[PDB]
């Protein structure tokens, strides 16, 4: 395959108290949206959150994470009965259509994810798909910054992103409550496989090993982290300055009676599942496999899935 990228070695992911100490935390550069664009505080920041593949950006005034974080809190559980609040419960019984999408119970992880593609947001209640509107629309933005810094021609775009900058694609708000009573990590090690992934969480776990090195990545209150994902990283692989899809992953959790679970939720970016992956090789975009193809390979790597 054309897209497999050399191999990575993923070493046991360490717990949540060992890890906390042994493992320091990358800097991150800041940035916000103003004026209608992405904009870094730091006149080098822009070049320098490409190259960590990490980076922190505020919080629209217009995207309250509120109803999110109730949601990430309770979709999991059964419903209590006689309670307003099972709104937001129940979901690991919600059907949604479409690959990858709906509840999954991953095995091997401590994480079970609630997944729902815009398409579905009526599944969801409806503050809380607000919630998603303003997230993937500020990746949307993000992924027009990447590509204008990059300088890659405005005529690429809609083609090679498989309509993300035509604000198609396929955009999927992604829930994950940690189950601390599984003595597993948190996550697989694993790259996102899209484009530009927006991160709400507000506890410490989530780790980035890059080049077998493992350093923490910590969230910043006010702001969403943001990584990029395996389908920016092969289209410009070859250029001179290459976007890097990190390997990250959660701690396994440690949580004792009566302590919250850990939970986070992001928006992921990834092209229209129909589409085609290309890689920039001598100025064009060139096919390397199917957007169908590279997901089943992308998703078979990050979880370790029997079916
Ligand atoms: C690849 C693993 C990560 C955690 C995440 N999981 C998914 O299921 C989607 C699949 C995509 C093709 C819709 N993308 C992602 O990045
Ligand atoms: O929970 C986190 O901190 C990261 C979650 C993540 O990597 C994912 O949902 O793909
Ligand atoms: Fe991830």
């Amino acid at each position: 395959s054309a897209t497999l990228r050399e191999p990575v070695v993923l070493p046991p992911m360490p717990g949540e108290h060992e890890a906390r100490a042994a493992y320091p935390p990358i800097g991150l550069e800041r940035s916000r949206v103003t004026g209608g664009r992405l904009v870094f505080d730091r006149d080098e920041g822009f070049d320098r959150a490409l190259a960590q593949g990490f980076f922190l950006v505020r919080i629209p005034e217009g995207t309250d994470p509120a109803a999110g974080d109730r949601f990430a809190a309770h979709f999991h559980e059964e419903r209590a009965g006689g309670d307003p609040l099972d709104a937001y419960r129940g979901y690991r019984h919600v059907r949604v259509p479409g690959d990858y999408q709906g509840y999954f119970d991953r095995e091997h992880d401590q994480w079970e994810n609630f997944y729902v593609e815009r398409d579905n947001w009526d599944v969801l209640p409806s503050e809380v798909a607000r919630v998603g509107r303003g997230m993937a629309g500020l990746g949307v933005t993000i992924l027009r910054g990447v590509l204008e810094h990059l300088r890659l021609p405005r005529e690429h775009w809609a083609r090679v992103t498989g309509g993300l900058t035509e604000d198609r694609g396929h955009q999927m708000l992604a829930f994950n409550h940690f189950r601390s009573h599984k003595g597993v990590r948190g996550s697989k090690f694993h790259r996102d496989s899209g484009w530009v992934t927006v991160l709400r969480s507000v506890d410490p776990g989530l780790l980035a090993l890059v080049d077998g090195r493992l350093w923490a990545v910590d969230p910043e209150p006010g702001h969403f982290i943001v990584n990029f994902g395996s389908s920016l990283e092969v289209l410009t692989e070859r250029l001179d300055r290459p976007v890097r899809a990190n390997v990250h992953g959660v701690v396994s959790t440690e949580r004792a009676p009566g302590q919250p679970d850990r939970t986070s939720y992001v928006t992921f970016l990834d092209s229209d599942l129909t589409g085609t992956v290309y890689r920039f090789e001598n100025g064009t975009p060139r096919p390397l496999q199917s957007v169908a193809e590279f997901a089943g390979q992308e998703v078979g790597r990050a979880y370790d899935d029997s079916g």
